[PDB]
């Protein structure tokens, strides 16, 4: 089937039956880790389902040799997601200096394997002083440049996560770095009782269609990934899958939305 190169899912796909269901409309997935779920090891998903897996270095706890070996043995992998929400204490929780210290290892992987670096994956944060992703990125750039005679860190794409209204405004703010984006988690989880709360499937479908239209349209958005395959409880009706190998109404909707 012809489908959007952009359209992904943020979910540890484990079942081949879940790929059948998703592959109609989904080009790619990731699972916040350097390798796909073990269940998929002896399945040619690239060839049968026309889906690719994008590996991720979640924080500085990195087996460089093992990742390099995997990437070199899988030359069709062209992108490496790096650093999952460093400015969130409940995620990578990396200071700007800690991320700058890791970065040369990631540049060496890029130089050795050809992969482009997609990250850090930013959000509005909880790390002291670094709620604003612009503050965190500015400090990271300054830390890296300090340690490398003024050179900026290699960033092929920035990544972004967003669970509210205003995702286009956040991309506009972050366009100050002059880098294109992957939006590697999104949904609308607004909860406050202000009229905008997403408390029905109809309202999540409405926001999914609005956000997908905008992401497909933007020339500086290469890829996006919906959160998520399955979750429970699911108060904002974010799940694309139900039983093994079965789409929800939202899943069927997502995979059939138009694209660029
Ligand atoms: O790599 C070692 C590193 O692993 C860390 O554990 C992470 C998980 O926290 C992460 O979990 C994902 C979340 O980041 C994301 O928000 O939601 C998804 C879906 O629920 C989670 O799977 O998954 C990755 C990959 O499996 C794990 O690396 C430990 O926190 C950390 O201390 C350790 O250094």
């Amino acid at each position: 089937a012809t489908k959007s190169v952009k359209r992904g899912v943020a979910y540890d796909v484990a079942s081949p039956a879940d790929l059948s269901a998703l592959s109609t409309g989904m080009s790619w997935w990731y699972n916040w880790s350097p390798k796909p779920h073990d269940r998929l090891a002896a399945y040619d998903y690239a060839g049968q389902y026309n889906v690719d897996f994008v590996p991720m270095v979640w924080n500085a706890n990195l087996d460089d040799g093992q990742l390099k070996l995997y990437l070199l043995a899988h030359p069709g992998i062209r992108y490496l997601l790096v650093i999952n929400e460093p400015n969130l204490v409940d995620q990578a929780n990396m200071t700007p200096q800690a991320a700058a210290q890791l970065w040369p290892r990631l540049e060496q992987i890029s130089a050795q394997t050809g992969v482009k670096l997609v990250g850090p994956a930013m959000n509005w944060g909880t790390m002291t002083g670094y709620g604003d992703p612009v503050a965190w990125l500015d400090a990271f750039y300054a830390a890296y440049a300090s340690a490398h005679q003024g050179r900026d860190p290699q960033i092929d794409y920035l990544a972004f996560h967003w669970y509210d209204y205003g995702l286009s405004s956040m991309l506009d703010r972050l366009s100050r770095y002059g880098k294109p984006f992957w939006v590697t988690e999104f949904a609308n989880w607004h909860t406050l009782d202000d009229g905008l709360q997403i408390d029905s499937l109809e309202k999540q479908k409405q926001q999914m269609a609005e956000m997908v239209t905008m992401l497909e349209r933007r020339s500086d958005v290469f890829r996006y990934a919906w959160f998520t395959g399955r979750m429970t409880p699911d108060p904002h009706f974010s799940s694309l899958l139900d039983a093994e190998g079965r789409l929800t109404e939202l899943g069927q909707y997502y995979l059939s939305l138009p694209y660029s």
